[PDB]
């Protein structure tokens, strides 16, 4: 058997008031947390996630493949060479069973100025015909303000768990600017599997996706009640429990580069597990031009040997670098 990862369950609603002292103790959990195992799962955390699971079905099993086409990345759809990031990854039925819909800020529109300039990493989303899909795009607009939100608050928990004050993060997490993603990813039950869609590790388990740290600051994560997560620690890979009643927090690598790896990215893989079931990742990323100092909270005078790397410059590389890695998902 193998191992069952510890992955606390941490009542963060404090973050959303006025209590400090209060604050103090969530922060608390999550330094432990963030030097442990690197996940827990947030509770108390305020947002319908029954709902946003209900409509993200509704979305998933009703799109037909005409739709996926004309909403396709430019990996599937050489005639979209501005949808590197948004919009639909397709499967490849016998090959590629995972689909998803990635969309990015909705205040990116066309009169933006990073949209103006085309930015790297900033895309005017694309969202499928609303008679075909009623209130989709309005539910999923809402929803990442929502789990932006909710990723503010554990932004600051963040900060006071490293010795900074609450807004050292989350004064870089802003609505006009920031570079955070939803993926609403559809794993499907399929009869027979393809094998070519399975992956198997060095120690023999079979994989949807391969061993990778997170490219974010932190990833705010909902899932079915599926186990499929699973972490390497130093006793080896251990399983992380479903919640579909909570979010499961981690760091992602920006947040390691931050902290000189004393909140390390953990590194962690998904097991292929034939259920259809869903994973919806919120990437917290900053703005294009934000820059941390690093520093190291184990140092005295808090000083590290690494240089300061903008986000943008983070963000544009990692992608790059997760596809080559993993696999154009
Ligand atoms: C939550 C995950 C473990 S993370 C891992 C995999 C994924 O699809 C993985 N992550 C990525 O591919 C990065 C997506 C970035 C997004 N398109 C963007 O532009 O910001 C998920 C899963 O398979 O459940
Ligand atoms: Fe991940």
């Amino acid at each position: 058997s193998v191992s069952k990862a510890n992955v606390p369950k941490i009542d963060v609603s404090p973050l959303f008031g006025d209590d400090q002292a209060a604050k103090m103790r969530v922060a608390q959990q999550i330094d432990a947390a963030s030097r442990d195992t690197g996940f827990f799962y947030a509770v108390n955390h305020g947002i319908n996630v029954q709902r946003l699971s209900q409509k993200t079905k509704e979305f998933h099993m009703s799109i037909t493949p005409e739709e996926k086409w004309d909403l396709a990345i430019r990996a599937y759809n050489k005639e979209h060479q501005d949808q590197v990031r948004a919009g639909y990854y397709l499967s490849i039925p016998g090959k590629k069973a995972v689909e998803s819909f990635c969309y990015l800020n909705p205040n990116f529109t066309p009169d933006h100025p990073r949209i103006q300039a085309k930015t790297p990493t900033h895309e005017v989303n694309v969202w499928p015909d609303e008679t075909k899909h009623p209130g989709f795009q309005d539910f999923a607009e809402q929803y990442y303000w929502d789990v932006f939100g909710l990723s503010s608050a554990l932004l600051k928990g963040y900060a006071l768990a490293l010795g900074k004050e609450e807004n050292f993060f989350a004064r870089h997490f802003k609505p006009d600017d920031t570079l955070a993603s939803v993926v609403l990813i559809r794993y499907p039950y399929l009869d027979p599997y393809p094998e070519a869609a399975i992956k198997t590790a060095a120690d023999g388990t079979k994989l949807s996706f391969e061993w990778h740290e997170d490219v974010s600051l932190i990833t705010v994560l909902y899932q079915s009640n599926v186990q499929n997560l699973q972490v390497e620690t130093a006793a080896g890979y251990q399983d992380i429990e479903a919640d579909d009643t909570g979010y499961l927090i981690n760091c992602g690598s920006y947040m390691a580069h931050l902290t000189n790896n004393y909140y390390k990215a953990p590194i962690h893989r998904v097991k292929w597990v034939n259920a259809e079931r869903q994973s919806l990742p919120f990437f917290v990323n900053l703005g294009y031009d934000s820059v941390i100092d690093p520093f190291d909270p184990r140092e005295p005078n808090g000083k590290s040997d690494r240089e300061p790397l903008s986000y943008g410059d983070y963000l544009q590389n990692g992608l790059v670098s997760l596809i080559n890695k993993n696999g154009q998902t």
